C-alpha cells in the first residue's frame, strides 16, 4: 500500500527554529537518539521539547544541549542529565515540570480531539499553584515562574484541568515498522512513543527494523501508521543502557515494609528503599510489581546472557520479567496508576507529615529532580506507605507538622516505616503503632518533629 | 502467578438486582454472549447496561429483554433489536443514547481516574441540549427525557463535558486470555472490549482459549490482567454472524446510487486515510482509480479494511461498522474502540464521507429524522463530522417527496454544526465556503436553474462545470 | 467638589468610528435622546450599541439609524421601530438579542470586575445554541448567526454562562445630577441607567435638573458620581409617550390565581390590560420589570407622566407601598424566584408547557424582552393568549413550531376556555367548562392528559 | 397594601435550632441588636451565621455567644470580640472567612438567581488554595480545615468561583420601613443589609420608624419589600458606638507622620481614592491645597469628611476602622454590593493601606498568620486584587530588625502581583516586571543603609532625593 520511507536528513529537514517536538523515550529506553543525533547536525535553535526527561549527557536530546540548541523543556525527570541541570541553574533553559502521567494524558488528548480532561494529580501542589521557577537570570534571580492550573470539583474533590499538547513534530523510536508507519515496539521501551506519536502533527519514527506491509500481524500493532508521517531507518546502534544491573538502616526499614505486601497485590515501588522491600517478600506472599515506564510482572536484575536495553525499570536498570506479564504504554501505564488500580504504593521522601502530607521531588534550588510519577501515585486513592529514615542525613526530623519543601501530594499517605517506628496517619494526626530494639517511645519523642497521639504501641516486627 | 479462573456460574453469582453492567461487543463482535446467558439464567433484574449497542435478538445482551431483566440501555445504537424497540415503545425499559467516542472514552475515563473531560462531539445536537425521548410511558406518551451536557468553549471552539463512566461490573470477552488475566483479543472484536474491562469494580471475562501464565508474550497483550477480576471459559460457540457478506447498476435509483459513487471516488487522493459511511460513501471505494492508494477505517477498530471477503475467509472477528463480513489489504492494523474514536476525534482521518437525510448551508448536517418519530442511536457519526477534518456528505438532491435536502438551516436535529465541506448529489457539486453555498459542479442531465428550483437555498453559481465521474 | 458638566458637542466629540456604546433606557424612559441628537450631528460610524431596545423611529437610537450610524445592535426588544427591523431585514445592521436581565446584568458585571456568572435564563432555546439570525445579506439569506453560550451544572440544574459587557461610552439620563456626577432617576425612567452608567471607559449623563454638590441627598442617590466621568446639561424637551394610556384581563380565569399577598408579573402584551382589572379586595401587588412593584391601572388624564410607563410602554399609575428600582435589580428580583404569580402573552405554546412567545424567524421580529428570564426563574407561569392567530390556527398545540422562549414552564392556560398544568414532567387536566366535554379538549391540538379528577370551572 | 408588621417575639420564634442566618450591619452600624437580644431570648442553638463582622462583646451577634448558641460563623472581620476569640480558640465555634467583597456578592447572588459567579479577589492566598483554620478541638488541635475555591482562566487571568449564599433567615435592620416592608436606610448603616435583606428565605427587618403604605417616597426604597417578610418594631434604643471620634509627638509618631507626607504627593486632583486606617488615612491630611479627592469607605460612601463635631456625631456615619465621620459635599451612600462593585470593577484611581510583609513580586501579606491572629480578609483583598494602582505605605522594618520588603512573602499573601510603590519612612520603591527600582531616599539615610534594611536586591541607579508634602 503506502510508502513513507525516507532518508533522515529529509525526514528532519522541515523543523524550523522556535519549533515544538515531543520525544518519545523514558531515560534511554526508546528514545530515538540516531534523530535527535540528524537534529544537532542540522543545527536547528529554540526548540520547546516536550518529553518524559531530557535523556542523558551525549545521548537522545541531551546532544541538543550541547550548542544549545534547546529553549525550554516540559518535562517530568530530569535524571542523569548534568547539562539540563546546568542549563536550567545559571539561566540557559527554561525547564517547565509536568506529573508524568499528566504529561502522558496530555499528549494523548492532544492526538485524541480532547482540549482539556481533570486529573486529581498535583492538586494543592506547587504544580497547580505556580510559582516554581521556570527560568533563572544569569545571576541566579528569578526570571520566569509557572502559571496556575485551573481546578474544579467533581463528587465534591478537587481536580486540576489538564490542556492538551499538540506539537510542530513528534520523533519516536520502535523495534520494528513496515513500510506505511505501523510500529511494533519492545519492552519498556514503548512509554510514551504511542502518546507522543499521536499528538505531533508531523510525526517521525525511527526503526530498528523495517519491514514490508503485510508483515507486522494486524492484532500486534502498537502504533498504528495512520498516526506516522515519515519512517527512518537508521544505522543500527547499541542502546544506552545508564544501569546495567544483573544479578549472578534502608534494609532495616525495607523489611518492616516487607510485611505490608499481601498475597495477590499489585504494587508500585519507587526507587531506593521501596525496591529492597522487594527482596524480604514473604516466600507465601505473591505480588505483581508494576514500573511506571510500562510493566506489570517485573522480575529482578537479569543473568548477564539475558541484559536486554529495552527491558529496564523506573530507576534505569535492566531488568527481567516473570510469568503473565504484560507491557504497556505510557497512558494507559498512568490510566492505570490514576484510575487506583494499584492496590498498594511505596515511595521515598525528603519530608513527611502529621497532615498526610509528602515531599519528595524537590529541594528549592539545590537539588533539581522533576515530580516523575509520585504526584500521579500519591494522588490515586490507593494506599501509601512511605520508608524512610527517621531524621535527616544531618539529623533532622523528616516527620514535622507541615512540610517546608515543596509537596508531592496532599493529605496522601496513610502510612510512615521508618527504621525507628510507625505510624498511620489518623483523620489528619499521627497515631503510633509501633516501635522497634532498644529504642523507647521516649526517643521517638525527639527524634519525631510533632507529637502523637498513642493509647496504644506494639513492638516493631521484621522480615527474614 | 495468580489463578482468577472460575466456573461461569460463580463468577456472577454476586450481581444483584440494579446492577450497573458495562458489556463489550460491537454488534455480536466480542459480545460475551456466554456470560450473559449465564446472567439470564441466574434471573436478575433492574439491571443498567453500558454497551455499544443493544444485542440483536436472542444473541448477547439481547438475551435479557427475553424476561425483562434490563431496566435501562445506555447506548449508542440500536438497529436489528426488536425485542428493544417494542419494549423501548411499551415503556418497559429506559434508553439513553450515547455518542459512540464519547461512550469509549467515558468508560476509559473511568477506569483512568479521569472525572470529566471534553469533546466537540455532540455539541447543538438533541445529545446537548436533552429532550430525546429515554422513556415512554405504558400508554405511548413522554415519561422521561434526556439529561443535557454542560459545554465550555477553548480557543474559541465549544466542546461537551462529559463524565466518566464507572460501573459495579464489566463483562468483557477475548480469544485468548492467561489466568492472571491477561487478554488478547482478535479482529474487530477488541472494539469495547478494552475500555469496558478497565471500568468496572468487578471485571469478568469470557476466553474462548484458556492458557497458562507465560503462554502469552508480554508485548502482544491488549489488555494487562490487572484490569481482570474473574476468568471465565465457557463451552466454545460459534460467534454470531449478523451480515454473512461475501465476494464472489441494474435499476434507475441504483443508477443514481451508482452516478454519485463515481463522483464522490475523485475526492480521494494518494495517501489519505479515509471513513466511508455504509451506502454511497462505502459504494465510491469501488473506482478508485488505478494510482490512487487510500487506507480504509472501520470505527470499530482497524485501519486497511478490504471488500467483502470470499466465501472461503468469513470471519466473525472480522466486521465492519454495518457488521458486514469484511476483508483486510497489506499494512492493516487493530485497536480499541477508545482509540478508534481518538483517531477519528483528533482529525486523523483526512476525508470522512458520509449521507444526509438534510444539509445545510451552515455546514450543519442531519442524519435523524424527528425525534419521537423514529429511532436511530447516534452510532459514531457525530464523532466522525466533528473530527475537525473534511468531511464530505454523498446524498441524493431531494428526498423521493421532491423536498430539498440542501436547505438554509437543518429543521431536522442536527448531527454536527459547522462541518461539512462539500455536497455531491446526483446533480450537483457544492462547497461549503465560509458558511454559505458555491455551486462547482453539475450533472450533465440538468441545468443551473434547474439546481436553483431544486435546492432549498441560494448560493454562489459564477464559475460551474460539468461534473466528472470515475471510469 | 469636582466639577464633570461639559456642553453637549464637548461631550460626545471624541466618540470615534467604531466605538461602543451603553445606552441607558426602556423604549423611551430614561433615553437619552438629546445625546443621541448629538452622535448624529456629529456623524460617528461603524458603532456597537448595548441597549435594552433601541429607542423608535424618529426618538433615541431610532435616530442613529437614518444615515446608518450602526454596524451592531446587541438588545431584548426591538420594540415599536420600523427602520431598525427594516435595516435588519435588509442586511444593513447586525442584531444580537440577548435576554433582559442577562444584558442587565453583564453591564453590571462589567463594571462590578465580574468576568462571568450563571444564570438558568435562555438555557436550552435557540439564544444559548446560536442559530438566532444576527444578521442577513441583502437578499434576504442568511450570513451570521449568534455564537452559543456556555452552559454549567449547579445543584442539579443547567445554567448558561454570561460574560462582563464593558463599552468605550456610557450614555444615560436622570432626572437630576450634581456637578460631581450622583444620579438621581424618577419613575422606571432608572431602568438600565444605572449598571449602563456602571460598564463604560467614559461615562456620559444628560440631566433634566443640574444642582450643586450638597443639594442631594446623600442618601437619595441611585448612581455615585463615580460611575459619572461627564454631565451635559440640555435645553428642556418632552420625553416621548409610545401610548398615552388612561381610565377614562387579569384572566376571568385565572382571578382565581390571585390569593392575597401575592408579588405578580405582567408581561408586554395582553397581560398589561389586566392591571386594569383587579378585583376589590384581593390585595396583590403587581410588578413591572422596568423597575416598579405596585404597579396599578392606566392613570386619570391629569396624572400621565412619560416616566411612570409599563413594559409595554403604557402610561400606569401606582398605589400605596409602591418602589421602584433598577433593571439589575428588577431582573435580580424575578431570576431570584421573589415573583409568586407570572402571566405572559404568546406566539405559541404547546402541550408538554414548553412556550414559545418571543419570535417567529424572518417576520415577525420582537425579541425575548424578559421573558426568557421569567419563565425560568422558580416562578409559577400562566399564558394569556387569543385561541388562533389572525389566520385562524391553533395558538395551541403538541410541540413548538417556533423557538422555544423556555422548556417545561408554562402551569396555565387562559385563552377563550382554559385549564391544564403539568405534574412530574405530563399535562394533568384539571377543570372542564360548564357540563360540556372532555371530547371537545380531548380534540387536543396537543396531548393525553389524566381525566380521574376533572371538576368544574369557577369564573 | 399589604401589612408584614409583628411583635418582635412571634417573628423570630420560627427559627429553630440549627438554622442558617444572614445579618446586616457592619461593626454596631446597621446591625439588629434588637432581635439579636430576642434569638436570645428564646434560646435557639447550633445557629450558622453570614455576616461581615461578628458582632462586638455584649451587642448584636455577640450576645448569642453568652449561651453558645452558634455553631458557625462565616465572615469577613472579627474584631472586637473577645468571647467568640476565645470560643473560636477552645473548640466551641468554626470560623470562615470570605473577603468581605466575595461574601456581599454571594448574597447578592443567593437572592438573584445566580448560583455562581467569578471574582479576583483572592486568588493565590490560603482563600482560594483551603487551609485556613476554620475548627480547633478542644485541646489547641486542627479539626478542620477551610476547602479550596475553583479557579478559571478568563482573557489570561485566573479567577476565583463563588458560590450564591442562600439562609433559612435573614435578618435587618432599618431606619424606616413601612407596614409591606419598603426599607430606606441611613448613612453608611445601610452595608450588607441590602444583599442579607435579598438573601434569605424569611426576612425580617427591625425597623426605627415604621410608617404607613404610601409615607415613603417610592423613588428612594432602599431594599423594596417584595424581599421583607416581617416588620417588627423594637422599643427605640440607642446604637452603640464603637468609637465615639471627634474633631475639635513621639518618634514612632514622626515616623507614620514622614511616611504620611510622602504618600499625599500620590494624590492628583479628581481621583476617588480608598485608604486604610493608619498612615494612609493620615496622609489625606497633608494634601496640598488645590489638590482635591474623593474618599471612599468600603461600608458605603463616597466623600467622607474628618471626623464629626461633637453636637454631629451620628452611629449612623462610621468608616472602615468604625470611628464616627462626618460627609461633605457631593457625597453618596451606597449598599456593600455596589461597594464592592465599585471596588472589584477598579473604579478607585487608588488604594493605600498599610502591610506586614511586601514582596519585590508586588504580593502583599497583612491580613494573617497561622495560629496566631484572627482578623479577617475584610475588605482589603478586594482593595488590592482589581487593577487600581495601589501604594503600601508602611514602616521598613519590624521593630525587631527583619525586613518587611523581601524577595517572597514567608506570610500568608493578601494579594499577588498586586501592589505598585511601596513607601516606608527611607525609601520609595516601584515594583516593575516583578522587581524592585529605588525611585527615592530619605535626606535621614544612605543608599547603603537601605540596601542593610531591607531583605531583597534592587535597582538603585536612578536614586533621589525623597520629598514630602507640608
Ligand atoms: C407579548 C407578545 C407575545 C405580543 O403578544 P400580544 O399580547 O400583544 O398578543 P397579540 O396582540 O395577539 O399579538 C401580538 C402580535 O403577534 C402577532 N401574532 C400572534 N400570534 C401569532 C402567530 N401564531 N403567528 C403570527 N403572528 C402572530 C399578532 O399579529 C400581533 O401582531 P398584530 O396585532 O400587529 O398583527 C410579544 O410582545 C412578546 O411577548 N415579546 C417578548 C417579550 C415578553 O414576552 N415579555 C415578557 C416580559 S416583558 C418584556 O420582556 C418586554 C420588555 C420590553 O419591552 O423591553
Ligand atoms: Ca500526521
Ligand atoms: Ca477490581
Ligand atoms: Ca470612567
Ligand atoms: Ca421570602
Amino acid at each position: 500500500g503506502l510508502d513513507k520511507v525516507m532518508s533522515l536528513s529529509s525526514a528532519v529537514q522541515d523543523i524550523k527554529n522556535g519549533a515544538t517536538l515531543a520525544v518519545g523515550g523514558f531515560g534511554t529506553g526508546g528514545m530515538p537518539h540516531a534523530i535527535m543525533q540528524e537534529i544537532k547536525k542540522m543545527g536547528v535553535r529554540d526548540l520547546i521539547i516536550y518529553s518524559d526527561g531530557a535523556g542523558v549527557d551525549g545521548y537522545g536530546i541531551g546532544v541538543l544541549f550541547e550548542n544549545k540548541q534547546i529553549n525550554k523543556m516540559i518535562v517530568s525527570y530530569v535524571g542523569n542529565n548534568k547539562i539540563f541541570a546546568r542549563q536550567y541553574l545559571e539561566g540557559d533553559v527554561e525547564l517547565e515540570f509536568c506529573p508524568q502521567g499528566s504529561l502522558a494524558e496530555r499528549m494523548r488528548a492532544g492526538g485524541a480531539g480532547i482540549p482539556a480532561f481533570y486529573t486529581p494529580t498535583a492538586v494543592g501542589t506547587v504544580l497547580q499553584t505556580g510559582g516554581q521557577i521556570t527560568k533563572y537570570d544569569k545571576n541566579g534571580g528569578v526570571l520566569k515562574e509557572s502559571t496556575p492550573r485551573e481546578t474544579r470539583f467533581f463528587g465534591g474533590r478537587l481536580y486540576c484541568l489538564e490542556n492538551a499538547i499538540k506539537t510542530d513534530f513528534s520523533i519516536v523510536k520502535a523495534w520494528k515498522g513496515d513500510r506505511c508507519g505501523n510500529l511494533v515496539f519492545r519492552g519498556t521501551a514503548r512509554n510514551f512513543n504511542v502518546p507522543v506519536g499521536q499528538c505531533g502533527q508531523t510525526v517521525i519514527a525511527e526503526v530498528e527494523n523495517l519491514v514490508e506491509n503485510g508483515d507486522i500481524d494486524p492484532d500486534e500493532v502498537h502504533l498504528p501508521g495512520v498516526y506516522v508521517d515519515r519512517v527512518v531507518v537508521p544505522e543500527r546502534y547499541q542502546t544506552l543502557i545508564e544501569h546495567r544491573t544483573v544479578t549472578r538502616v534502608r534494609q532495616r526499614i525495607a523489611r518492616r515494609a516487607a510485611l505490608e505486601f499481601a498475597n495477590g497485590m499489585y504494587v508500585n515501588l519507587g526507587i531506593g528503599i521501596p525496591t529492597e522491600s522487594s527482596n524480604y517478600i514473604p516466600a507465601g506472599v505473591n505480588v505483581v510489581l508494576q514500573s511506571e515506564n510500562g510493566l506489570i510482572g517485573m522480575g529482578p536484575f537479569p543473568t548477564e546472557d539475558k541484559v536486554d536495553a529495552d527491558w529496564i525499570n523506573a530507576g534505569k536498570q535492566t531488568i527481567s520479567h516473570l510469568a503473565g506479564s504484560a507491557l504497556f504504554d505510557s497512558a494507559t501505564s498512568f490510566a492505570m496508576i490514576r484510575g487506583g488500580h494499584m492496590d498498594l504504593t511505596m515511595l521515598g521522601a525528603l519530608e513527611v507529615a502529621a497532615n498526610g502530607d509528602l515531599a519528595n521531588f524537590m529541594i528549592p534550588g539545590k537539588l533539581v529532580k522533576g515530580p516523575g510519577g509520585a504526584m500521579d501515585l500519591v494522588s490515586c486513592g490507593t494506599r501509601v506507605v512511605v520508608t524512610t529514615t527517621h531524621c535527616n542525613k544531618n539529623g533532622d526530623p523528616k516527620i514535622v507538622e507541615r512540610c517546608r519543601l515543596p509537596v508531592t501530594g496532599k493529605h496522601c499517605v496513610c502510612r510512615i516505616i521508618t527504621e525507628y517506628a510507625v505510624f498511620d496517619v489518623v483523620d489528619g494526626r499521627l497515631v503510633l503503632k509501633e516501635i522497634a530494639e532498644d529504642t523507647t517511645v521516649d526517643q521517638v519523642k525527639k527524634l519525631t518533629g510533632v507529637g502523637f497521639d498513642a493509647d496504644n504501641v506494639i513492638t516493631m516486627p521484621l522480615a527474614p
